[PDB]
């Protein structure tokens, strides 16, 4: 085929600086964009209602953290909700992120339907009116967002049909991005749920990246600006092996070498179901692991970087300081990890009070 | 590969029926499905101009006809707005059309959006809520929908890209139509457009099927429970080379069983810009066609239709008797092309009426 | 793709014109291609002496039935052996064949080969330099070829691979014969092995069906001058369930009616391990069945129409006679079945015949 | 999908260790596989006869050279004729090179075939007997494997059947490799031949590298056990625009940055044509490019080194020790040329080279 320059060169500088800024080494991503109903599943756990007030107020406390984080944080992925909120001296968020050193994010999918003939398989929805959002967006103040898929492992899943779907609906959504200044992170999420153990995992890794790193070169997708933010190699949370995190980072790094090209800037880490300590120690290895690492090796945890801060606040406005203080530490330890500069705090257990649920209940 | 029934006998049973009441024997579509905007354009050339009461009164005229158009009348395609419109009596339009014997239909995509790097090329949006949306649609009257999806020919289009897409998005809208137990109709126009001869129509015609119906049973669509239409096969509207209507007939069936299987239940033509009696020529040449047809050739004319109808009206109850005998002769012309029993009629009247050109300023 | 042509009218004319003689109403294709090693398994097995000579005797005997046989057979594929034989009336084999009205047919590919990473399925080999071998079987007496490629029903398979490898390889064999003006028979053989029952058995069939005709689009195929030789949708030769043949004929017609188009002459159908007799009623049922099929169904059985042969013969060439008339036999019972018009005096048949399964010693 | 090893960790080691032996520091490819019509063409220029006698002198020639350029040979590629010639030692060509300190490797490829439908295009043959032949081959001392796969780019080529075609034939071709212990490099060589610009090449480049590592992922490929063997981006032979070394060694980085795996153990640049000393120089820029290069990039060069030690042999026995010189030359500065070592860019203009394309006879 043949030239029709999709961006101006001028386009294609800025995605470059953004997408480069984020994933500076040292600095990771704060995934705080939990929908409403998600996010009231946290201030019941506690015993905090889910107002309005409320919700402007715990962001406000993750967002207020003194300048030790500045360096640590690269950027946040913001809820739509939460973009337009302002804090108490009355500056709006967005600018309040600006101040500290990192880039605007906005999370943008409208959650995922169910596929017909599959065995419980979804895709992701909400590209109806995508770049007239991006375009206000961008303008309101965002510089990046994310876009997520969900895939699992099973007998015979994911399907043909599923991985053939997310990624080209993946592909398509970068696309719209790109067109209005908006660096795109893409996710593909596979599930850690099943009694699958680790090989099995980075086989169906690879086969993934495989599929969505074609299906971006057909849309004609500017790689350089764009963020790739994939689950970890691990098996099952009911899996019976136990792994230690050389092998956890052996497999991980492998699957990333055979699929992802140089020219993305960087692999952005989710939580996954891990517990805080976990995740930065899991982080810590794969920026250990004697291969070659073209890419930037970070974060992008939600609850792996809240956990303490969240119960420590407990509705109690009074609890404030103690809070923000707990995140915070939970930030400078990642910094660490991703540079292969950490080690461990405590080897006891204080991890995860719900971590393999299928033994009675959950919510 | 595990199947999973997508679908119950039930479910299937129903959408066999829809499918096969609506190009039953002499049957054919009225497409009055235009946009507030593309029918504001419409009514404005004869005093009309672009207004709710002109518009319902409009559409009332067309479906208040006489019962000789019973019979041509196989399904009707309403939009939003008239689907929730009351005749002057007090029964809502969906209940006028279901005691003249015809199916109730609805236009669900939300137009068209330009494309990743492409020569102008494009794909449709829609589907978001398109859940729910047929549904509400179902409880409401419509038990078939319609998308449409846009080709261009060129000397590098449609894109390799651009196929892949737009037969995608047509496979997804159609499963979700299914499940909402609503019969999809899949659409993918062509353009008529340019200096392309009949056999570059043909050709481009057969690349775009395969991968449609290819695209269509990776997503494990009830064939027999859907309905194609397609643009009739002819060259660009600037090409200087003549055809006569049997050769058009040819390049149309042939490339019809080279990529429809005999599972369709019926394929419903479009006019493309061509008069009305041209298209019912045309038409009705199709279905004398020597070749062996295992599904149904029949119509679905919208401009093709209302074009001398509308244009003869002058603004109140006057034309209202004028105009619906006006379209009435065009619905029993149409009812016998598809069957092939149209005598020629040789088109020994005034001209063609959409656009035409007395345009200096008259009196 | 503007439009390339690959074939002439000319060419394409001769491809069609050969394609339809071969499968004529009653006419059916004998495939006596049974290999220098396939044969042994069935000559030495019995003790009867395996040599170039017994082997040349067994061919004649069955070429050599009277006029009864010439309507039955269309055409008669051979081995690369058999072609350059002659007979006892010093005319060499081919010729025969034509003077009998059949047309002459070879078996062109080279055997199966296991694929790396997958559960035990196969591709098949015999590519190279086949253009020359064409040209030299045109020239040497031939019209038409075919090439096999066996697939397998199991726990996960067939796999993606496996449907996509077997189909861009029939595709690329067909476009070779067609340019040496060859007719080619595309044969995605699906085995009978393992407990799956029917309608799993249609399910994978249908995937299987959409993607071989997908990738002749992509090669440029014409479908006017092929031949499709598929098996028929049955359980699997250790199914608990017992069905009848109304449902083995209606799992098969709908099947190919959702999958190959109306473009394809014929259809051919192979044994699959079935009685004689079981092959004859169920082609008869098949040809019976209240759905609308557009294409020549017909047979291309081996060991259907040659079991009784063999027996009979039993290696003395003194009961030559009796030997042919158990062909003669089947051949016409057969042609009787290829168009619905074959009934067993009484008119009512066996359903099943091993039972092995369907009983109690299979709990 | 479903969890399918391929080969086993003694399979993947061994083969990881002889492609690091040849892709190591100082090391590249010394091309010698031509065929005796390849060959035909200089041993004629230099007014030597086409015998087998010459034909082996020439080749044993490159061979018995003094021991300087050891350093330089990581692999030799032969044609199936010279593996089994010997010296005026007495001992076989393969136990010379073996003793010399290098990899052993051998052509398997049957030519290239033409494609209907396509505008020119074609694609290769050999895999039949294919893992019979390479296990005779590798116990005879060869090691590893050479395909070469041809892609002219043109205003309607390459299509996508050239694209899709090709790239599964070189998966198949590295699968059976990898099974018979012998490391496969794969090289989907693209074409300068046009008027073409720099940018252009590029864009095609990156399709074809994406679309062949996909279709290495389907297979299921070893991708640290293979080689690349891709063409330097450079504009048409026709191209009236003048480009810099460094601008050419850009282009050519960021078309392999953008999609191929770090897993990827080697590069070897073709020669496609170049002056052995410009190809040095493109070929020492490249390693200069200030980006992340996470594989060895060195070369695989035919007429690049045999060149000048041709017209220096002319047939003649007298000058044994000249030719050779010219050898070791070459090799060295191209060592030196794989490190970036190599005199950097000035020497452009003393001499210059063919490019009339560039002056005022090209308008």
């Amino acid at each position: 085929p043949h030239s029709h320059p999709a961006l101006t060169p001028e386009q294609k500088k800025e995605l470059s600086d953004i997408a480069h800024r984020i994933v500076a080494p040292g600095k990771g991503i704060l995934a705080a964009d939990e929908s409403t109903g998600s996010i009231a599943k946290r201030l019941q756990s506690i015993g905090t209602e889910n107002t309005e007030e409320n919700r402007r107020f715990y962001r406000q406390l993750l967002l207020t953290a003194d300048d030790r984080v500045n360096p640590c944080i690269g950027g946040v992925i913001l809820f739509h909700e939460t973009l337009y909120q302002k804090a108490d001296d009355g500056r709006p968020f967005p600018q309040v992120i600006k101040s500290k050193g990192g880039v605007v994010g906005i999370k943008v999918d409208k959650g995922v339907v169910p596929l017909a003939g599959t065995n419980g398989e979804t895709t992701t929805q909400g590209l109806d009116g995508l770049s007239e959002r991006c375009a206000q967006y961008k303008k309101d103040g965002a510089d990046f967002a994310k876009w997520r898929c969900v895939l699992k492992i099973g007998e015979h899943t994911p399907s043909a049909l599923a991985i053939m779907e997310n990624a080209n609906v993946l592909a398509r959504y970068a696309s719209i991005c790109q067109q209005n200044g908006i660096v795109p992170i893409v996710a593909p999420e596979i599930l850690p749920d099943g009694d699958h153990d680790l090989k099995r995992c980075q086989y169906v890794t690879e086969k993934v990246l495989a599929a969505v790193y074609k299906a971006l070169s057909d849309h004609h997708i500017y790689l350089e600006g764009t963020l790739l933010k994939p689950n970890m190699v691990t098996p099952g949370h009911a899996c019976t092996q136990k792994y230690s995190h050389e092998e956890i980072a052996m497999a991980t790094v492998t699957a990333l070498r055979r699929t992802v090209p140089p020219a993305v800037t960087g692999v952005t880490f989710l939580s996954g179901g891990q517990s805080e300590e976990e995740a930065s120690i899991n982080l810590n290895a794969i920026n250990k692991c004697p291969l070659l690492k073209p890419w930037a090796l970070t974060f992008s945890y939600g609850r792996a970087l809240q956990a303490s801060a969240l119960k420590a606040w407990g509705g109690k406005k009074e609890n404030l300081k103690a809070a923000q203080e707990e995140y915070v530490k939970r930030a400078l330890a990642n910094s660490l990890a991703c540079q292969g500069k950490y080690t461990p705090s405590g080897q006891a257990g204080a991890a995860a009070s719900e971590s393999l649920f299928i033994s009675n209940h959950a919510y």
